[PDB]
Order: C-alpha cells, then sequence, then structure tokens
C-alpha cells in the first residue's frame, strides 16, 4: 500500500500472538515495543532519541507480522511511549520512502 | 526519488543558505534542527521523544530546501541529536511510505 503522512503512519502488527498498534518510523534504527514478555534470552541495551536514553531489553530473531507481511529481526522492549517499527524491520517488508 | 532503508535516510537540506544533513523521519510529527540562528520571533514548544521531553524554539514560515524540493513551514530548533525532517514538511514534498 501507499501510506500518506498527513497523520502518523500507524499500523497493526502481530507479535507473540498479540495484536498491537505500531508506528512505521524511518527515523528509528531499530524496533522498540512497550514492556511485554518475549521468549528467549535478552541482552540489556541503551538507546537514545529525543529527550535522552532509555534502557531496553534486546531480543533477537523475533517474528513479527506487519500489515500481513512476515518479518524477522531484533526487537527491543522497554519504556517507549509508543510502539515503533524501525528500519531493521521496515527493510524486510520492502518499505521505501518516495517523493 | 525512491529511498530504501538499509541505511539511515539522510538527505541534504538547504536552510539559511547553508547545506546540512538531515534525517527523513516518518516518526517525527515536526521538523527539528540542531542549534542555529533563524530570522524572526520564536514561540516555545515542548516535544516528547523516546527519552523524554526537550524544549525547542518554534519558527514559522521558514524556507527550507529538501533534496531540491522547496518547502516553507514551521521549523523547531533545539538540542536534538540530529537534524530531523518531520511529517509537517514530508507532506509538503509529497513524501509517502510504500511497500
Ligand atoms: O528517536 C529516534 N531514533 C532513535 C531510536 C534508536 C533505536 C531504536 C528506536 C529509536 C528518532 O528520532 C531521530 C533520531 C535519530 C538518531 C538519533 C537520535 C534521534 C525517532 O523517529 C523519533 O523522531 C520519534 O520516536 C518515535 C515516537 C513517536 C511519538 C512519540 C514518542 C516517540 C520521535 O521522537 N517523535 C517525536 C518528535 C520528533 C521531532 C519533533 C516532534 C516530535 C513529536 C514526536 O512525533
Amino acid at each position: 500500500p501507499q501510506i500518506t503522512l498527513w497523520q502518523r503512519p500507524l499500523v497493526t502488527i502481530k507479535i507473540g500472538g498479540q495484536l498491537k498498534e505500531a508506528l512505521l518510523d524511518t527515523g528509528a534504527d531499530d524496533t522498540v515495543l512497550e514492556e511485554m514478555s518475549l521468549p528467549g534470552r535478552w541482552k540489556p541495551k541503551m538507546i537514545g532519541g529525543i529527550g535522552g536514553f532509555i534502557k531496553v531489553r534486546q531480543y533477537d530473531q523475533i517474528l513479527i507480522e506487519i500489515c500481513g507481511h512476515k518479518a524477522i529481526g531484533t526487537v527491543l522492549v522497554g519504556p517507549t511511549p509508543v510502539n515503533i517499527i524501525g528500519r531493521n524491520l521496515l527493510t524486510q517488508i520492502g518499505c521505501t520512502l518516495n517523493f
């Protein structure tokens, strides 16, 4: 599909059998979701954006379905204000910016 | 132009007769640039990111060229980690997300 940017580009994602709303964020290097439980071991990481850094848990090889497209990649879990789908997963569904 | 996301979507912008590098960010509602001098009066604004909030200076009707496309809009100036072109200007250049 073609998504305009008049409003925040929010989409539904499926992860761990759960449906959630996430923002397609080209400014985010990685994907970060609000606190939740995921399988496997994780590593602590610090990510920085506007406002400073937050501590998140890094999970690798996680499967996520974005708008019907399956994608696998690293997913960070932490105190993010909104669920963010970053470049690491946007590339997997073939998302590009066009103008 | 079609921009893939394997690397940060950085482009050259021209503002105040100077060239700067900025990130095309669909996750940013507004455009925020690193400290710099701009003409006119400014109004205060608080923007929230993943790490918290920061106070920025808001300038209106500012001319900014993005990848050769001329835009005139609101530009925020503050302690942002990188220059960010947000949805307010992405819409002016006709930028969309596709997959
Ligand atoms: O935070 C960002 N990237 C960091 C990141 C790293 C790893 C994983 C996820 C994100 C990105 O920022 C660019 C950046 C790039 C490199 C270093 C620092 C900043 C995110 O896209 C950033 O621009 C975006 O984060 C998503 C978010 C959306 C809504 C509310 C809270 C978080 C963001 O902070 N957007 C806000 C913003 C930005 C500028 C002007 C107004 C507003 C209001 C909100 O929309």
